[PDB]
Order: structure tokens, then sequence, then C-alpha cells
């Protein structure tokens, strides 16, 4: 695997060792080989649990998520998914990686997505080596893959809605389900209803995944009710699976305004994965799979392809050259390569919007290629009326930094600012001038 110009898809099913096993493998390899190696993990999560499997071994851990003293002679360094791209876009010295190991390389997040191009065109050019190690690679078209041990696959009506009647089998169970819902307000419906039955409900999503996902090890739970970020390497002690196979697309509509689209089915990959968290143990045959829904290939034209492309528009690679994306995703977007490349001071501005203003790639872009200044929140108030963000059925409003209290109507209009209470709670602190 580890010779330039390779690009290796490790792609052994769900739970077959892929990270406890085979990674410590590949990087004693590349320390004897004398690599310059970078370990990518898409969570601070992964992080923590891929130290536990190279522990020992002579790794650089950038990430605060690992709280271990380092010898400063290490060659291998292991970093997020989204570190990685940031690191790239910044004024900041990255090292031209010999050997690029991606874990849960499925990730569909904007960051993973432009990580995969960069690595995949230096592997193209000939500067390094690659190895992207998932169950389920880009257009996998088998939502039914093999495990450690066998699962009872079920088609089953599942609900989206707190209900009364007709879904007994959800509550009769007296073992630990992992439940894959389309988004927060639909897990909290769902939570509130398996609550008010008697159960135990922790509630996992990209906001509070670290901080909630403890609560699995140091709580006693009957469900988890996790978006789509429990597809990447999370892993439970669980005996069900159930998955409405349902998701939110965010679409670019008339390159002018970003809805969350759906919900609408998942991926071939996506069911997979959900899938994927139970049948782990060998000595636990008929872990259950219910799902609610079939598959479809909800990528192509997602607003993540077109995120990652902006992002890459903006990375250095050689003289004028772009990266291009991972040639299995790359038809998933209809973007021209480099109508996204900022002159250097609207990219510091773009890049600060994500990092400091933790705004959508998208709505980023579009503040920054206006030649919008990042405290210049004016844009946050002169949007179309259309564009006004509603809180309890009624315009939201912030006090803006002047001290006048204004509707929140941003000139781009970017669902997922305001999909959730958390949110539009961080909107409003921006809109507000708070960071
Ligand atoms: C947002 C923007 O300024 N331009 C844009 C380009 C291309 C597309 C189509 C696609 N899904 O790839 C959508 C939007």
């Amino acid at each position: 695997m580890l010779k330039k110009k390779q690009l290796t898809v490790l792609d052994l099913h769900p739970g077959a060792g892929k990270t406890r096993r085979v990674l410590p493998e590949i990087v004693r390899e590349a320390i004897k080989k004398r690599l310059r190696t970078v370990i990518l993990a898409p969570t601070r999560v992964v992080a923590a649990e891929m130290e536990e499997a190279l522990r020992g071994l002579p790794v650089r851990y950038m990430t605060t998520a690992v709280n271990v003293t380092h010898s400063g002679t290490e060659i291998v360094d292991l970093m997020c998914h989204a570190t990685f791209t940031s690191r790239l876009l910044q004024p900041i010295r990255v090292p031209n990686y010999n050997l690029n190991i991606m874990d849960e390389a499925h990730f569909t997040d904007p960051s993973s997505i432009a990580a995969r191009g960069y690595i995949s065109t230096r592997v193209e050019m000939g500067e390094a080596a690659a190895i992207f190690m998932t169950a389920t690679p880009p257009g996998t078209r088998d939502a039914f893959p093999d495990s450690n041990s066998p699962i009872m696959d079920t088609e089953v009506e599942v609900p989206e809605r707190a209900w009364s009647s007709g879904f007994d089998w959800v509550t009769d169970h007296s073992g630990k389900t992992v439940w894959f819902v389309p988004s927060v307000r639909n897990g909290n419906e769902i939570a509130a209803c398996l609550t008010k039955a008697g159960k135990r409900v922790i509630q996992l999503s990209r906001k509070t995944f670290e901080t909630e996902f403890q609560k699995t090890k140091n709580q006693e739970w009957d469900f988890v009710i996790t978006t789509d970020i429990s597809e990447m390497g999370a892993n439970f002690k669980a005996d069900r699976v159930i998955d409405s196979r349902r998701c939110l697309k965010p679409v670019i509509l008339d390159g002018e305004r970003v809805i969350l689209a759906g919900p609408m089915p998942v991926t071939h990959a996506s069911a997979a994965q959900r899938r994927g968290r139970i049948g782990r143990n060998p000595n636990k045959p008929g872990d259950e799979y219910m799902y609610g829904g079939g598959c479809a290939e909800t990528d192509e034209g997602h607003a993540h392809w077109l995120e990652a492309r902006m992002l890459l528009d903006n990375i250095y690679l050689q003289d004028g050259l772009i990266a291009s994306l991972y040639r299995p995703e790359a038809d998933k977007v209809a973007a021209i390569e480099g109508e996204f490349k900022l002159r250097t001071e609207q990219r510091k501005t773009f890049v600060e919007l994500m990092k400091r203003g933790d705004l959508p790639v998208w709505l980023a872009y579009q503040v920054a290629s206006a030649g919008i200044t990042y405290t210049d929140r004016r844009w946050c108030f002169d949007g179309t009326t259309n564009n006004t963000i509603m809180e309890d059925s009624v315009p939201a409003e912030v006090w803006t930094k002047y001290g006048e209290k204004r509707v929140l109507k941003p000139r781009w209009m970017d669902a997922r600012v305001c999909s959730d209470h958390a949110a539009l709670k961080s909107f409003k602190e921006f809109a507000a001038g708070k960071r």
C-alpha cells in the first residue's frame, strides 16, 4: 500500500478491525520506512479511540481530545478531517505527508470531501500515497454488507412522529436500540415520546456528539436517538438499530439560498453504516436492523459537494492548479473548477466566517465573495422579506451591535443557520456581533 502514487481503499466490512488491527500495522510499517504520515479521524471521539489502538506507537496527537506528552520526534501526525482541511486553508505550514490515511473515509461533511480531493490529487500527481479506510466507499450500492455476526434485517414502518399505538415492537424490546432520525427536531419529538413511555433516551447530533456520546458509557440507556453523525465510527453496545432511512439534503436553489430538502432516502453507504452499528459481536448473533424506507443517491446535487469545491478552490496545491474531488464522488456537483477561488483578503474573510463565525461553507462564501468584512453584520438584516427567519411563528429579532432591535432577515438565507433552536441561537449571536 505504502508505495508513492498508490491510493488504496481498505473496504473491509464494518467491525472487521480496520481501526484496531490494520491501522497499527500500517503505522508501524510507515515509521520503519520513515514516511511522514497523517492519520485523519472524523471526530475527537474517534481520535481518542485511535490513541488506544496506537498506544505505545510514536504518534503526535494534534487534538486536545488526547492527553499524552509527546517525545517531540514523532513523524506520524493524527488530527481530525476538518483540522486537516482547516490548516490547508490557513496561512499555516502543513507537511506534504508521504502517506495519507483517512479513517471513516465515507464521511460526507464538506471538509472531509475536500480532504479526499486534496489527498487523491497529490496521489495522482505522483507525490504521495493514501489509504481510505471505509466499509462503504463512494458510490457503493450495497446497504447490507457482511458483519461479525448475523443480523436480522426487517423492512417495517418506523415512526417519525410521536405515536400512541401501532408500533408496539418499538417499546416492547428489552435491549438497547440506536435509532437514526433525519434531523435534531425529529429526534426531539421521538425522544420525548419514548421518555413519556418510561424509556431512558440519549440524543446525539454533530454539535453535542463529544459531550453526549460519553453518556452512552456512563449511564444506563434504552435508546440513543441520533442523526447521521453516528455513521462515522460511533460504537455502541446495542442489539438493535431502528433506521428511518431518512436524512435532510441541503440544496442550493437558483445559486441564491440553501434549503434543507426532504426528509428523503439515505444513500446505500449511509444505510450500511447505520446498520453496521450492530452485528459487531461474533458471540451475539441476531442483532436486529429495522428499516423504514429504501435507499437513493441523495448525495447527487447535495450542497456538501459544492461546498467541498468552494474549500478546494481556496487551497494552494501548486502554482494556479486546483485539486479535483476524489473521482468516485466528482459527479455529485456541477461546479466550474476554480469558480470559487478568492483573492487573499476575501479568502481570509471566508476562513474566519467558517472558523470563528461557525457559518456553513456556502453562506461564508457568499458573504466573503461580496467583499464584506468578518465583523460587518449589516447583511444579516437587509435581505428580502421571504428571507425572514422565524422563531415560535413570529420573525426572529436580535439587538444589533448598535443596540437597535431588528428582524433577522439575512441577505443570503441558508436553512442550516436555523434548522433547530441551538442553530438559531448561534446565528442570533452572530447577527448581534457577539463573535
Ligand atoms: C452556490 C453557488 O454560488 N453556485 C452553485 C454552483 C453549482 C451548483 C450545482 C451543483 N449542485 O453542483 C449550485 C450552486
